């Protein structure tokens, strides 16, 4: 329905980038700081952070504080579970 | 790896658009031809089968002949259960 339907249509734009595709897989890993993030796929953390703004305007990873830092998550099962589902997808016949 | 992301990056592309959605959201329902497909989602045949050629280049529907027509479906349960799940978050709570 309308309205769902254009917050899956939001949901599928953010997905649509490579980076951001590596940030999630990243997260799907485990949850993650900024510098971590940054360290693992050679991104700048400022990069970072705009991509994580992005992925979390649309519901696609959340952050809570754990004493000095943010750390990021996918938000949800239903996300990991889109992910991982799409990768296993694109690697196989 | 590289070329796993590539393609799961063509695939989120492909996927980034209202009317794709609604055929996939379709077919999700029941495999279907592209009349069938018009008719339900108000949409020309000429751009549903646009929309099915970009849609089948990354392999997210495939195509089969039965008798004389060409029915599409999602390409297999991977495609339907990440698309389903999205749907699910996008209609939900947090």
């Amino acid at each position: 329905n309308t309205d769902t339907l254009e917050r899956v249509t939001e949901i599928f734009k953010a997905l649509g980038d490579y980076n951001r595709i590596r940030i999630m897989e990243l997260l799907s890993v485990s949850e993650a700081s900024v510098g971590h993030i940054s360290h693992q796929l050679n991104l700048s953390q400022s990069n970072v952070s705009h991509q994580l703004k992005l992925l979390k305007s649309v519901h696609l990873v959340k952050a809570k504080r754990q004493g000095q830092s943010m750390i990021y998550s996918l938000d949800d099962i239903h996300v990991a579970t889109m992910l991982k589902q799409a990768i296993h997808h694109a690697n196989h016949p």
